[PDB]
């Protein structure tokens, strides 16, 4: 069991998963003096992101976040190895400081983080068997900022009253998943690094689009509000809030950067 | 043994050290969202700060930093109970990321940061006794920026190269601690803390002064380069860097600010 709070809370997840005291951890603070210009970080293409209107696809309460299964034709062009679709998810924070993204800009939370995750499919067979190996793992990751009001996170967040308690799911309609990045993703942070969530293993190679994306008050307050970590039949409810882990050391690390 | 890096990093801390997974941890963001102004808070007065010059004070590296011991006739009027001086010491990073304080102010970083530790002597006879005790310890906090040369900074990095290696001390004659506080110290954050190293009790008042101070360019790359957290007979020595906690989550609790 493992929690963002108290006891079973991050500074404890070593206790019971090894590699979340180890090397290479994520979330990190992307700031100037760590950041380095790479010219050969060329754009990704995002190859079947468009997902199938006429299929539905699976969104989990799974007691730590809210997850929307993705299918592996979906992938990523321009790296080494395709790296192929499995699940995205979210992170946040609370309304009383509703500033909740996992990285940082020069110390600064964004409201919310959105994390893509992909596995290596020419090197393993499933995202499992890839999420604890050599070159595993590829995360896309878009900070989210207070703004517009946004329809493409909306087809997720609509859903968001069925899916209040741990274990509850609920079917979402196809879209453009695209629809979810933000401006000039041509212009990206780049580094090696680790799942932020138990257990922690350092096998990820992230990536984390410069622009943010702007959601309503609204729409950040209902995925503040909407979701609990107890199952609905639990007479003592607890809220799903500040699902976020602070930033970690980057020591000889540094971020490589497609934009200068 | 405990470091900040690799293995043995603040991420394991709690498997030997359970307050570090705990309650109350430091230090934090001193972020608008969660700053109340509190007209009840007063200035501290600083008694017994001016040292005697004819007496010398004991500088050791302890392999975790550098700590000057202070005398308990050094005290705090003005909290609730007579806070007595035991020691003070120093946070840094390094010279490829010279961001090493431990609090940071909306998310930036300062260059270093100082701490004088006190002990509660109205309740306890001494400070190793206090400080498993509420209330035990009282610490003020100093940022510090890259600016002008500081003479009264430099009363203690003139002889850093005396106490290179753990274990080692050198003796530093009594010279004015006040001189090593900010402008205006009505001005401060007020918080319920811990020790920000194990074993992390949740047993400090922390005052951080709103103001930083300056040392110069060369002043700080002296301390980031000077010592080692390695004993000299070690044949693997460790150059003493980045000897910073990262920031702890601040969930449904206050810090305090004596300005509006
Ligand atoms: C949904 C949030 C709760 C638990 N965390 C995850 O599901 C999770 C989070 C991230 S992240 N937060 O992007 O670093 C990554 Cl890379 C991978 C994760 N799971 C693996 C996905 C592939 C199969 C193995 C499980
Ligand atoms: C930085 C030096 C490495 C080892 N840690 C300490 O000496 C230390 C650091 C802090 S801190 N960084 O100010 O929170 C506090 Cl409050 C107390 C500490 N120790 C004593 C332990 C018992 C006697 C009284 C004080
Ligand atoms: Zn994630
Ligand atoms: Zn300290």
């Amino acid at each position: 069991k493992w929690t963002y709070f108290g006891p079973d809370g991050e500074n404890s997840w070593s206790k019971k998963y090894p590699s979340c005291g180890g090397l290479l951890q994520s979330p990190i603070d992307l700031h100037s003096d760590i950041l380095q210009y790479d010219a050969s970080l060329t754009p990704l293409e995002f190859q079947g992101y468009n997902l199938s209107a006429n299929k539905q696809f699976l969104l989990t309460n799974n007691g730590h976040s809210v997850k929307l299964n993705l299918p592996s034709d979906m992938h990523i062009q321009g790296l080494q190895s395709r790296y192929s679709a499995t699940q995205l998810h979210l992170h946040w924070g609370n309304p009383n400081d509703p500033h909740g993204s996992e990285h940082t800009v020069s110390g600064q939370h964004f409201a919310a983080e959105l994390h893509i995750v992909h596995y290596n499919s020419d090197l393993y067979p499933d995202a499992s068997t890839a999420s604890n190996k050599s070159e595993g793992l590829a995360v896309l990751a878009v900070l989210i900022e207070m703004g517009s009001f946004n329809p493409s996170y909306d087809k997720i967040f609509s859903h968001l009253q069925h899916v209040k308690y741990k274990g509850q799911e609920a079917f979402v309609p196809g879209f453009n998943i695209e629809e979810l990045l933000p401006e000039r993703t041509a212009e990206y942070y780049r580094y090696r690094g680790s799942l932020t969530t138990p257990p922690c293993n350092p096998t990820v190679l992230w990536t984390v689009f410069r622009n943010p994306v702007q959601i309503s008050q609204e729409q950040l307050l209902a995925l503040e509000t909407a979701l609990y970590c107890t199952h609905m039949d639990d007479p003592s409810p607890r809220e799903m809030i500040n699902n976020f882990r602070q930033v970690q050391k980057f020591d000889e690390r540094l971020v490589y950067t497609s934009f200068s």
